[PDB]
């Protein structure tokens, strides 16, 4: 015999939808002892900024519980089917789910608290564990740190910036360099809902005995494979599939920069086994890759030269500015911080997206900034 008890859980927050609303909570409470109650209620807006989810019945004892954000209707199902926190956190997500309409799916970590039978056990309603009362509802809060805080589970790509240099060679003057495109390859597509820890990694591995490969891997878009197979090459392996929302055209009133991509977690970049060819700084890294239109003077030219539809392709992260002014190598793309990529062109790209002509000639500075 299991004794009842009820749950009102409180969650930290931060009209045009944003990168931060929360729609709907999911929680799952995991008995120590195997019983599990999972639920999904809108969350209410509530005075102070913080959002909640009503009571709920569950079961008195030692109970591990997560809570999800704006899980689309699919997961939300899967979530309730859970036996266990691993497959409840393990439960795959789904990249072309997470838009500002949903809104982005967050996580807490995994709380381990005491639910008090035959009461109303609170969680995130003070910062000190004991007896209170909400709303004329006395019960315990069990959790005692404040609100709990939510943890995005995507990051946010962007163009900061596209301007012109010279190198140091000098067979040539830049002369300018026009942007008309902007997209994202090799986002994985999929992702862990939620990390043990707070803001734990939630990135999937791909390929090896995992049922991902490279469908899973998202692209802005499309190339032709014949004749010249242009769709993959040295800095992107694989046919995956097309998202629109990874690809944006620049134009005047509608902007290429500073238009944010949101994609999961990639550090890995797998690619099958026995790929040939492959660039293992580029393949299968998420990459951000330009195009427009460079404009350069010849050495002793009369006059310049303009190569249309040149591209210039980065693996996103492989080296950092953090912190301000501290460097990380090997960072790659990481949950819930804003990627912010200035690019410097200093010769003509290549005609094609996924390998160089001669030099890859941009040279990137990507700032990465915990987000909002
Ligand atoms: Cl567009």
């Amino acid at each position: 015999v299991l004794e009842k008890a009820q749950l009102a859980l409180a969650i930290k927050s931060e009209t045009t939808p944003t990168d931060a609303d929360v729609n709907t909570l999911t929680v799952g409470v995991f008995g120590v002892d195997g019983w599990s109650v999972i639920y999904t209620k809108d969350a209410t807006p509530n005075s102070d900024g913080t959002k909640d989810v009503g009571p709920q019945e569950v079961y008195a004892g030692e109970a591990h519980v997560v809570v999800v954000a704006n899980a689309a209707p699919v997961i939300q199902t899967e979530l309730a089917k859970a036996k266990d926190i691993t497959d409840f956190i393990e439960t795959t997500i789904n990249l072309s789910d997470e838009t500002l309409t949903k809104g982005l799916t967050m996580s807490s970590k995994v709380l381990d608290v005491t639910l008090v039978a035959n009461t109303t056990n609170y969680i995130g309603y003070d910062d000190e564990v004991g007896d209170i009362t909400v709303k004329d509802i006395s019960g315990k809060e069990v959790y005692g740190a404040g609100p709990v805080p939510l943890v995005r589970d995507v990051a946010s790509i962007a163009l900061a910036g596209a301007d012109i240099g010279n190198p140091e060679n000098a067979n040539y003057e830049s002369k300018s360099f026009v942007l008309k495109e902007v997209f994202i390859a090799s986002a994985k597509g999929v992702s862990s809902v939620a990390s043990t820890e707070e803001w734990g990694t939630i990135e999937k591995d791909f390929f090896g005995d995992t049922h991902f490969g490279y469908l899973d891997y998202k692209v802005g878009l499309l190339f032709l494979t014949s004749p010249n197979n242009i769709d993959e090459g040295s800095y992107k392996k694989g046919l995956q599939t097309k998202y629109d929302a990874l690809a944006k055209k620049h134009v005047e009133n509608d902007p290429a920069l500073n238009h944010e991509f949101y994609v999961y977690e990639n550090t890995k970049g797998e690619v099958k086994s026995g790929e040939s060819n492959v660039n293992e700084a580029y393949a299968n890294h998420t990459l951000l890759i330009v195009k427009g239109d460079y404009t350069y003077l010849p050495q002793g030219a009369k006059e310049s030269i303009t190569k249309e539809n040149c591209y210039y392709a980065i693996p996103v992260g492989e080296e950092v500015t953090i912190d301000g002014t501290e460097k990380r190598s090997k960072f790659y793309v990481q949950r819930n911080y804003k990627y912010e990529i200035s690019l410097t062109i200093i010769g003509p790209g290549s005609e094609i997206p996924y390998d160089p002509m001669i030099s890859t000639n941009v040279s990137a500075s990507v700032k990465v900034e915990p987000w909002n």
